[PDB]
């Protein structure tokens, strides 16, 4: 328990004098040497290269000493654990010294012969010597998964060092035995065995087609988008019968994935590109058999409105028709799609689903289409996509609130529970992990009547769904948008609060990331759970104002917003949008900092203190309130910071009124690109403003916020690995890239519009991995923002501007004295906290963020 807790030199102080009553009996030294080994192995993660040998030729020197004559000669467990142990040692010493240049022989000699028995042939000596005790280790529930794992992650990161052999023949078997009976870190793990595949086509294909089969079907739903997509290309023959079986087993947890990757697909003219035709024509076929799920997705569909529809393909058009000008057999066939239920007023059959909106959209849009069918379907010419805008104006002059009724979907409406239909089976479900039991997963019996339309720039329409649990189940559809990426995010969070619940430090601290579920049915249609009793920040800070401040805020030419785009404006001379670019360099530290200060000082300082003051009426729950919003806020924004998310406006930001929790939505920079590709870089690792530092004005920042945020990145850089693999998966993921990043840019306005096409090379799906490594594994937040400035705004004639504003001064910015690599925990987070409330970065940033609140 001590060595789990990381409360050391106690363990040590117990079993020092533990020592002498350990060797009197047998059966007991080996596990006295053992747990000696791994007291020593979890001291020596958390110091320094050149102390990390120290610490552990010691312990070979007494784990050597007490030889095999013992209990340890014969019983086959106590064997494999030693070997394990040895293996352990002796990567963690070649690991060490292969960190370094090798310029650690600095040690007396006796340490360097002690080291020397097996330059790079000793590393080499040790390497092999590590990969020797840990077969021997796997050569003999828990206590067996454990050899596996360590042979496989072994030899994991002994090829990714190759990156940048018999070990793949090895690990994909070592780790597949291992998830067989079950392993959570192999799940995890297992689409590196896809990128195995990739990497190693010729070998372990038919290792995997032999031992995938025996496998349990159910570990695998929780990757099968990655299956799913994958047989769509070749090698789908290393695991077609596990899709088949669990679209059998569980067809339900299939159809959406196989919908979204189906949508897009692909094949060859060879034998192979022949082959696995009929069998995702059987998987279709045998899947939507009661055409139910299809029927769910087009009722849904008509609840979206047609405004943003249309811009949208608007977009696309004007888009498609500009940066590809011998474009060919393309702008018919989505012209097709688009009239698959929007464009006819004839829709009534095939289209359905009276909506007494998108009918009358079928009454005044309609057939206004020779603009449209009479020209672009003949000669298929650009001509001008421009002329188009006043028909969205039109309809948008028209924009009446639907939902009144449910009677906007037929389907929807009268959906009565009917008798054995293959049940809806709502989505949300199959999380993986464990055995699932559709028998008890509920199924919807019935939609409410009542549907409320939100306000998020898209309009989505909030659903009351009841389900035959008679319990209600809200839910929030969302229209036009792909979710793929906030399910990535999604389930990055889950491994990120899972290996939060797994260290004291953490744990008792009761430190949570707050999930909601997504499931994206199809492309632009998907389902985000919509979290009861909840507030979004900017509308608590702002109904908690009087009346007069609102007002004044809102108004009056004095408030920040307008005094902040007045004092941009008068720097840069320009009223327009990227006037950063001059108004940069027009401008010291001393002037912005002054000007900074002097607009923050009008918003009041305790609004955040009142809003929680108000609702509490108590002193006593008060303090309970503002702990928990604190706790919350610190953890979500140094979890934010290890990944790349960025644009953390107030919107995004929701608070649990109930309770005081702080949650965030809106994942549309998933890895660092709201610093890279936008008109104004966002430097703030993350969101700390007056409004937060002044919630508990009478103590300072350093006091909860500091400890909770030193606990997190401890905790998330001390246990490298599955967080580092699946973000690894999730970057190499092939539907994450610029053909839909560009699509969700364009998908809202304002911010980076898009036009570039050398810029696609400068996506770089290989330098986001590199970077979050060396900011997880201990890197200065200032050198990382400044690398990720250089990569997306090269050649900009404000760079160096951006790099010294985001560098600091040596005067103050604490972010610039310390060395650009190797720092602590703590020092990385006052670097973190230093940049997020530094005046100068904070003065000089996107005024929809917000800065001054």
């Amino acid at each position: 328990s001590a060595r789990k807790q990381n409360n050391f030199s106690l363990a040590m102080k117990l079993l020092k004098e533990l020592h002498k009553e350990s060797k009197t009996r047998d059966d007991w030294l080996v596990s006295w040497v053992q747990s000696y080994c791994r007291l020593s192995h979890c001291r020596s993660r958390s110091q320094g290269c050149s102390e990390q040998v120290l610490t552990v030729l010691k312990t070979v020197s007494l784990l050597d000493e007490n030889n095999v004559s013992s209990y340890l000669s014969k019983n086959i467990l106590a064997f494999r654990d030693q070997n394990i142990l040895l293996g352990t040692t002796y990567r963690i010493i070649a690991n060490a010294l292969s960190s370094e240049p090798a310029c650690l022989a600095e040690i007396e000699e006796d340490k360097a012969r002690r080291i020397l028995e097996l330059s790079e042939k000793v590393i080499a000596g040790l390497y092999q010597r590590a990969f020797q005790h840990l077969s021997e280790a796997v050569q003999a529930a828990a206590g067996v998964i454990d050899a596996y794992m360590t042979l496989a992650d072994f030899c994991d990161q002994q090829l990714r060092k190759e990156e940048e052999q018999a070990y793949p023949a090895l690990v994909v078997e070592k780790m597949l035995k291992a998830l067989k009976l079950n392993s959570n870190e192999a799940r995890l793990k297992f689409p590196r065995l896809l990128q195995i595949i990739e990497r190693y086509p010729e070998e372990t294909l038919s290792l995997m087609t032999k031992e995938i089969s025996s496998v349990p079907c159910w570990q695998f739903i929780s990757w099968i988008s990655h299956m799913v997509a994958l047989l769509d290309k070749d090698q789908a023959v290393a695991v077609q019968h596990s899709v088949e079986e669990i679209t059998d087993n569980y067809p339900q947890a299939i159809v959406y994935p196989f919908i979204i990757s189906s949508e897009s697909y692909s094949f060859k003219d060879t034998s192979t590109g022949h082959k696995n035709k009929e069998f995702v024509a059987r998987i279709k076929s045998k899947l939507d058999q009661g055409g139910v799920i299809q029927d769910f997705i087009n009722a849904l569909d008509q609840l979206s409105n047609p405004e943003l529809l249309f811009k949208d393909w608007s977009n696309d058009v004007r888009a498609e028709l500009a940066k590809t000008p011998v474009n060919k057999k393309n702008i018919e066939k989505m012209y097709e799609r688009m009239y698959a239920a929007l464009g006819d007023p004839k829709a009534p059959g095939l289209g359905a689903f009276r909506r007494k909106f998108i009918q009358t959209f079928g009454k005044e849009f309609d057939k206004h289409f020779g603009k449209g069918g009479s020209k672009l379907l003949r000669m298929k010419l650009s001509d001008f996509n421009d002329i188009t805008n006043m028909l969205l104006l039109k309809m948008n002059k028209d924009s009446k609130p639907p939902g009144n009724l449910k009677e906007c979907s037929p389907w929807m409406s009268d959906f009565k529970v009917e008798f054995l239909r293959n049940e809806l089976e709502i989505p949300g479900q199959y999380d993986g992990r464990g055995k699932p039991l559709p028998e008890y997963h509920v199924r919807i019996a019935g939609f409410d009547e009542r549907v409320t339309v939100m306000a998020s720039l898209r309009r989505p329409k909030r659903i009351i769904i009841r389900g035959h649990d008679e319990r209600e189940h809200p839910f929030l559809v969302k229209g036009g948008e792909d979710l793929r990426q906030d399910q990535r995010v999604e389930q990055l969070f889950q491994v990120m609060n899972g290996i939060l619940a797994q260290d004291s430090a953490c744990s008792q601290r009761a430190l949570q990331l707050r999930t909601y579920s997504v499931v994206p049915m199809t492309s632009r249609l998907g389902l985000i759970e919509w979290l009861e009793n909840t507030v979004t920040l900017k509308d608590l800070l702002l109904n908690t104002m009087s009346q007069e401040e609102k007002a004044a805020y809102l108004s009056d030419p004095r408030a920040p917003p307008c005094e902040y785009k007045d004092w941009l404006t008068k720097m840069s001379g320009k009223h327009d949008v990227g006037a950063y670019m001059l108004m940069y360099k027009g401008a010291n530290r001393t002037e912005t900092v002054t000007s900074f200060r002097k607009r923050e000082s009008k918003v009041p300082a305790d609004l955040l203190k009142r809003a929680f003051v108000r609702m509490s009426t108590s002193p006593e729950a008060f303090l309970a309130l503002r702990s928990h919003f604190a706790s919350s806020h610190a953890l979500i924004c140094i979890s934010h910071w290890i990944l790349g998310i960025g644009d953390r406006h107030l919107n995004n930001f929701m608070v649990a009124m109930e309770t005081g929790g702080v949650i965030g939505i809106d994942f549309g920079h998933a890895f660092g690109s709201a610093t890279q590709f936008l008109p104004v870089p966002e430097l703030m690792p993350f969101r700390l403003t007056r409004q937060f530092i002044n919630l508990m004005l009478p103590m300072k920042e350093t006091g909860l916020m500091y400890s909770i945020m030193v606990h997190a990145l401890r905790a998330f850089r001390s246990d490298p690995g599955l967080l580092t693999n699946t973000m690894d998966v999730f970057v190499k993921e092939p539907s994450f890239d610029w053909k839909n990043f560009e699509q969700k840019m364009l998908k809202k306005g304002g911010s980076w519009i898009q036009e570039i096409n050398v810029a696609e090379k400068n996506w770089y799906p290989r330098q986001k991995i590199c970077y979050a490594k060396r900011k997880l594994a201990g890197a200065n937040p200032a050198v990382i923002t400044c690398d990720e400035l250089l990569l997306g705004h090269e050649k900009a004639p404000a760079f160096r501007d951006y790099v010294a504003v985001a560098r600091g001064s040596k005067d103050h910015n604490i972010r610039a004295q310390e060395p650009e690599s190797g720092l602590s925990e703590e020092t990385q987070v006052k670097c973190l906290m230093d940049q997020a409330t530094d005046p100068n970065i904070l003065g000089r940033t996107w005024e929809g963020w917000e800065p001054w609140m």
